[PDB]
């Protein structure tokens, strides 16, 4: 039997304290999304569950799957006080994409009945 989700995206809802958010975002080249490239212990994102290898799906509650470094900052920048980042372990993204799934927060939602219904 093949499991229809596995390891499903979150959304990371993280508060900006003294150090802001206490997270380092890259863009790796060749790709064209953004990843988790640290965490500073002690931070509000570890408490929202962010690690670093997780793919930046969304932010606040814009897709942000194929957008640049600088497009994505321009959507953190509208976070006021807390961020909500969307993430996903990268190789489950890619199986789950296939499925035809939007992992950007319909697959959250789609919990119940996989789809739209």
């Amino acid at each position: 039997g093949i499991d229809p989700f596995t390891m499903l995206p979150r959304l990371c809802c993280l508060e900006k304290g003294p150090n802001g958010y206490g997270f380092h975002l890259h863009g790796e080249k060749g790709k064209l999304g953004q990843y988790i490239r640290l965490v500073e212990p002690g931070s509000p994102a570890e408490k929202a569950g962010l690690l670093a290898g997780d793919r930046l799906v969304e932010v606040n509650g814009e897709n942000v799957e194929k957008e640049t470094h600088q497009q994505v900052v321009s959507r953190i920048r509208a976070a006021l006080n807390a961020v909500r980042l969307l993430v996903v372990d990268p190789e489950t993204d890619e199986q789950l994409q296939k499925l035809g799934v939007q992992v950007r927060e319909e697959l959250l939602r789609a919990q119940e009945a996989p789809g739209q219904a």
